């Protein structure tokens, strides 16, 4: 079995587990510049497999055609329905939950609850998030237009901007470090970012982890889920070695490579029973939201809109 | 025993380590520059950082506004480093340096239709440039020089013509301008210089694909422009810094000229000091000819910047 | 679970295996300091576990003491006793063989059998292999000791020498790429080096796999098997964790990290059915020598002492 | 377009790769030294390697004897590089030099007592000597060089008695023999003098202990004594090199003080020029007092050594 696959993401245990499978042979580049090399290389790609991170870099990649549809009956059974593309050009393989992170000493998480609360009043020069520029963020918005429609979102938004602690600056685990240093009480980043710290051996990381909490936002009744997202990947569309870009999918959907996969960047595997990272598994069960995520990309552009419209730099 | 401190630091090239060990003990905290700030933040006034070292004088002027720095007075990096490449007051220093460069279509665009920044605003560029999201340092700090020069009512103008002429709404790093030149999606990127020595020096055919395709121009060199912007990678001794002769002691050595030449190699960079050589292939694009504006001036009107670019909408 | 792990072994999706299971804390270092660290270290050793490479080598550990025995039903249950120490002191994980390689222009595989035959005269000048002072060759003839007694295997060691095409020099991949130079025609070296040749990039590695073929030795009726090895692990005497050191060494033997442990260095599992490296597997079916690993270390000195007593250097 | 060679080398440190840009464009193929030594002799009269470099001077001979070199004659290669260590030939060059030393128990043995190799044949150290098996290149080499300054007989009977007063068998590396002294196994090792310098510079506890417990003395110092075994890693130019002039102008670059500084850092190993700065840890060791011997006679030597020293009962 071999296959050319372009990847955004990689990590080192993934050597083995592409190994596994037969011959990888990996191209790397960030998200933004592999769907542009392919996009160059017109008719005439070699790639086989686009693998990227967010389901809004997976919808970049869809709205530059790249993709064909492929029908696996096992990629059809295993993969929960709404991690997937709906016309299957594309398949998530890993979940991310982008969660709230929280002042342990200055926060009560009982007065956490959703996305949408963090609009409220109470939170004024409180909140802390990286750029509207960021893809997680685009996401997060997007699925909430998917929910509530534009004019809610456009108010929640301008609450929430409202809210900031500081104009969003740095990335997600400045945001989590800017709980511990007063700067704000509570951030929006990603679950894996935590997890990052807790597996520190630098003291600095598990001081960071004594001073701020995850909270899984949205599973009370009504809230639907936490909003969850993917790293995933399709088939291209002129994949020299169509059969075999298949097989890897379903290989890469498989309990074994699940397990591992996920591990890489402290992710939650798509298929349920497939162990989870020890330290991600004692915060607690993932509830996701069953929006499905074609919706995150669908709704970027509106994202983009709505955000920039409010002020969210 | 070893000098010995504690540098952090958000600027690693496996090839660095070498450099440092010819000092001493150097202790290597690294994470992104943001991160650090807020960890040196979070230790407070008893925190065991003796240098912070970062990339673009944007972050630099973060640490800064943080209350970070100590000031230094040291003959030595006087003497070296320009003036202009380190902060008036001592605070901190350049010690490679960067230019923020035009890139362009070799089949679409001739360079002759090629100036300075302030001519990408003309209207014959409508749907042709391409640039990172606003929020990315490099892009602030350029702005940032243009209030500087300008003032803000010109670059506000400035800034309403470029934005008027994206090829597409920001989206993707810096070497994601330059590859979209050769997909056709724009035909003039700015982005800066390092990144397109790394497709050149690139193994793989599909990045030598991109240098075929798309050339390097460095703008505002011609005559009664001020130069190109040139931004930093500097450090400055940080306030409470535990080893402070030391630190002082290295930053003498990051000045030196064994040492710069090989800093700077570490990402394709210029050295901060005149004769050092520059890498082969970064020279064979030419003399650089910087602005000679001071760089604290890129912090300096960093808020006036983001405001700015928001206003007019660069997303 | 936490555990502190010395091992000689790392590549590099150990590190998500390991994190599936726990905190491991690594200590790295070659074989023989791990083993002197720890006797240094006296009664008063932070370790739980040593993982070391070849049954010469853990042969070597327990020499030192370093070991306590332990018994635990699954690891019975699962690992081939052969391939495990008689009282519990330590287990194999993976296995490796070492095998023949040979000139495809200038070698008949009929002509090939055994490793006792290349002592045969037809082999002067054609015989390929590394020092005497490796503990690969040092296992392999006590082997041969364990099979065939002392004075049948000085007189194989006797032709054995007498045949070689150079004086030992080189690792193992030198054996090998010395065939494809015309140096020799046979060398005895371990299997997963040349699988390392058929993945590699490289084109002249491919030059080297397209000159040079792999046999397995002693397949025939009444040859015993291919000399196996392993490498393994066991709890150290004065474990703080001896209940996590267990568990980590039943989970070593788990379906799911047998499969990619194994990958790591292109070796075999030690468990009957664990999926094998394609590459690997596409050689054939390993059919080892049924000898317990145990001898390998048993006769070691004496392998030595023959060694040099016919002149291996 | 830069300069380009095909490097093959079996030294290479994440350091190097900034070292090596500064040149040009150096492919680099690597592998360990018998191996690059074999892929040479499979390319055969047409190989594309421009350059070996490799570690000892044993293993320099290794290529010499397969033919693998041209000679080449360069006025910066011979002012700069000491005339003992590069071939009288011109056939390769050292470009970083290590030195075999001996490591004591701090505990049980007085420095003192220690004087030269040739002293540790006296039986006081009997069941004390720790050292690597007899096929490493490093023995080889020493013992080759031995050979050079007293005959074989001298030769034999001194490798009689080192052999008569070792620990244990031989086994386990160069470190391994420095843990083995501070596990209480035997008392005074031979070994390279990086491989301590690695231990005073790491984070861990453990190998702290072990540098507490183990010092460095250089041997053969004294009055009336030659200096301490020295051996180089270096490279020649191959024989049938494509770009033969950038090959030689690739080793004058390698001799530069800016090179060399950083070069010799990557591995805790000495500079071959005189006068650029050592690592700050190996120079608090002393100055190198190194034997004057061409290392060329460490090769010449070479088959000699593994017959006496197997003769023997080395290991």
């Amino acid at each position: 079995r071999t296959i050319n696959l372009y990847s955004s993401r990689h990590y080192n245990t993934d050597d083995a587990l592409y190994d596994a499978f037969g011959e990888v042979n990996l191209i790397e580049a960030s998200a933004e510049e592999l769907i542009e090399r392919i996009q160059s290389e017109g008719a005439n790609s070699p790639g086989d497999i686009l693998f990227t991170v967010d389901a809004g870099m997976l919808w970049r990649a869809e709205q530059a055609g790249l993709f064909q549809p492929v029908r696996s009956g096992k990629l059809n059974e295993r993969i929960p329905e709404n991690l997937r593309h709906p016309d299957g050009l594309w398949y998530g393989f890993t979940q991310r939950a982008r969660v709230l992170y929280y002042s342990r000493d200055r926060v009560n998480p009982a007065d956490l609850s959703t996305y949408e609360a963090l609009a409220d009043p109470q939170w004024r020069g409180k909140i802390l998030v990286r750029p509207s520029s960021n893809v997680y963020n685009l996401s997060l918005t997007a699925s909430r237009i998917a929910i509530h429609g534009e004019p809610e979102t456009r108010r929640w938004l301008q609450g929430l901007v409202g809210n900031f602690a500081r104009q969003p600056e740095g990335n997600d685990t400045a945001q989590i470090r800017a709980i511990a240093a007063g700067i704000g009480d509570v951030a929006i980043a990603n679950s894996y970012y935590y997890i990052r710290l807790q597996k520190s051996t630098d003291p600095a990381d598990q001081e960071v982890v004594e001073k701020v909490s995850l909270f899984f936002p949205n599973t009370g009744s009504g809230e639907r889920g936490t909003h969850v997202n993917v790293s995933g990947a399709g088939v291209l569309k002129n994949a020299p070695n169509r059969d075999a870009a298949i097989a890897f999918l379903e290989y890469l959907a498989s309990d074994d490579a699940q397990r591992y996969f996920a591990e890489g960047n402290n992710e939650y595997p798509v298929i349920p029973g497939v162990p989870i990272d020890p330290v991600l598994a004692a915060h607690g069960q993932l509830k996701g939201d069953p929006l499905n995520v074609s919706n995150l990309g669908r709704y970027q552009p509106d994202s983009a809109r709505l955000m920039n419209e409010v002020g969210w730099q």
